[PDB]
């Protein structure tokens, strides 16, 4: 309290392990008195593709379509599609954005990649200047809560997949940091499908317990050193 | 020589710099007598979202939808949606797959992320076990041709963005190598928007020039060391 949290959630199945994580997050943040909002991407049939439909009215160059320029102009002229502006409003109000998603190809599922591509437009999320430490969403926290098919050992530096931190870089540094977010340590729930039962409960309660003190956390140093170095 | 190439292409605007890199690739590979096919994702309105619409028969578990399990099973039963199977046939016949795209958040645009998510399914592109060097697309080549907003200098170890290779890890290693491809060195065309008209033409010609001898190239060692040094 009086903190506001947006959960951007990307899983097709409410009964899934990702669903339980999103649900404990709602329950636990709600119990603490926080304002909570959930963008359930699949239930919304969220549009992932960046297209000239994302701008309403007529385009600032109808002959040669440049998505970055058109959306930056449209943001400034209040002319973006209402699905984008609805999400921007929720992000602008949010003190903390939590992303809840199964890892797809060492990244976010496409439907969430399209939320980042379409919602985080120039002039809203970043500008010249105002990227990295001075990006436009500075003051806000962000947190990736990711579930994997691969095991924790597969995700170490000499394991087949490399360090978990290797795949966080495009998301934590190239996206969240770039926009000005302070990045909280990722929550990574490894390999729920091949875990018991009891290990899954353990992972759910680790998350529930972490959420109890989420407002006391220090952000990570979102650096190349943090992701790759010793 | 008698080789087959698939260009998976992700830009909205035919007149764009990405469109020019795609067309020069078509022209040049066509001139050498290669068989060439282009999946122009935006023109196809390619579906990026992994949903239960991608399976047409009875689900293994209709109570709890698991997209990876159901697609794996649907692949073996030949009950995947036809847009997925159409791309799989293109990949199956290809000797080389070029991905042509602008960098979006240190990654591929969501439309192209959806293509990886949906087309490279278990059974087709890899199995457990049957990945990295045992992946199912072994013996095929892939190449990322990427355009950026940021300059070469912004993409170095000591630049704001970190080395360009850092952002290639989820795509080259986590996705292509994981499916068994050998990965040719990426073509990165930095900052065409700020480049002079002359430097822009040099970058297009450098790509066309490289493609003349693409069949003589050896792939990279797609390892943590290659991406991260250290
Ligand atoms: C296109 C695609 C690409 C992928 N790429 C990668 C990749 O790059 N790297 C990688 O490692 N993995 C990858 N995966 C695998 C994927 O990340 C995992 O399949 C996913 O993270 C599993 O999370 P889930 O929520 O779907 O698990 P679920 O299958 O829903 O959950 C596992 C089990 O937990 C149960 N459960 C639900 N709630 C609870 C509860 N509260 N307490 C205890 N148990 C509960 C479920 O019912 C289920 O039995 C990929 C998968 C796909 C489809
Ligand atoms: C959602 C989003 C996220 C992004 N994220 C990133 C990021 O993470 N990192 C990053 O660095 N950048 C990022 N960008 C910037 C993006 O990668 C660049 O805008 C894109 O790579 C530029 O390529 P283009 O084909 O669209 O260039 P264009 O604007 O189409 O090309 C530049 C100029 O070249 C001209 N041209 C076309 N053909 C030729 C030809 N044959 N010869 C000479 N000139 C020609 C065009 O007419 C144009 O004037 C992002 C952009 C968006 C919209
Ligand atoms: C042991 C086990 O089940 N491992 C999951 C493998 C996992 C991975 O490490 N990379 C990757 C890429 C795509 C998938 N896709 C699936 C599970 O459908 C899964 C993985
Ligand atoms: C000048 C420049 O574009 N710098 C590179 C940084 C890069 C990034 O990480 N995210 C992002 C988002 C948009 C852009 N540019 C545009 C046109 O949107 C560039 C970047
Ligand atoms: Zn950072
Ligand atoms: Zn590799």
């Amino acid at each position: 309290a009086g903190k506001k949290v947006l959960i951007v959630y990307a899983h097709q199945e409410p009964k899934s392990f990702n669903g339980s994580l999103k649900n404990v997050a709602v329950d636990e943040l709600s119990r603490q008195g926080c304002t909570v909002t959930v963008s359930d991407l699949y239930a919304m049939n969220f549009e992932p593709r960046a297209t000239d439909k994302d701008i309403t009215g007529t385009l600032s160059n109808p002959e040669v379509f440049n998505y970055g320029v058109e959306t930056h102009e449209a943001y400034k002229q209040r002319s973006l599609a209402s699905d984008i502006t609805d999400e921007q409003k929720k992000v602008r109000e949010a003190d903390l954005v939590i992303f809840q998603f199964p890892l797809y190809w060492f990244s976010v599922p496409a439907i969430l990649k399209g939320w980042m591509d379409r919602v985080l437009c120039q002039g809203f999320a970043f500008d010249i200047p105002g990227f990295y430490d001075s990006g436009l969403l500075q003051g806000k926290l962000a947190l990736l809560s990711v579930t994997t098919g691969g095991t924790a050992e597969m995700y170490t530096k000499t394991g087949v997949n490399g360090d978990s931190r290797y795949f966080l870089w495009p998301l934590q540094h190239g996206t969240l940091h770039f926009c000005g977010f302070k990045v909280l340590a990722p929550q990574i729930s490894f390999a729920p499908e091949i875990a018991s039962e009891e290990e899954r409960k353990g992972m759910v309660a680790a998350w529930s317990q972490r959420l109890q003190t989420i407002w006391k956390e220090e952000p990570i140093p979102c650096t190349a050193h943090w992701h790759f170095g010793q």
